[PDB]
């Protein structure tokens, strides 16, 4: 599924992201913008051998699991391709686990390379939430 912005906001916002560790809902939505371009389908190899998978392009080295991806972890104890569903409860499930592991939304490197100091509040405006 590709999401809209304010649809994807209002997803958000319902499953508790808004101000979650802190982090206002324009981040999480601008995250997911450049993350996977609210696509949830999503996936990117990375050099590791790990892959991203879904609307916040979470790792398949720590958090979900994929059969193949050497060291895993699956923090999550969900398989990757869940993280790709149109529901995107199992995705913002794995993030609270994310951004709670000490680097907060720095563990989204395009959040942190194209969002984070910026006007995120940009990425609601419009919406009715």
């Amino acid at each position: 599924k590709v999401f809209g912005r304010c649809e994807l906001a209002a997803a958000m916002k319902r499953h508790g992201l808004d101000n979650y560790r802190g982090y206002s809902l324009g981040n999480w939505v601008c995250a997911a913008k450049f993350e996977s371009n609210f696509n949830t389908q999503a996936t990117n190899r990375n050099t590791d051998g790990s892959t991203d998978y879904g609307i916040l392009q979470i790792n398949s080295r720590w958090w979900c699991n994929d059969g193949r991806t050497p060291g895993s972890r699956n923090l999550c104890n969900i398989p990757c391709s869940a993280l790709l569903s149109s529901d995107i409860t199992a995705s913002v499930n794995c993030a609270k686990k994310i951004v709670s592991d000490g680097n907060g939304m720095n563990a989204w490197v395009a959040w942190r390379n194209r969002c984070k100091g910026t006007d995120v509040q940009a990425w609601i405006r419009g919406c009715r939430l």
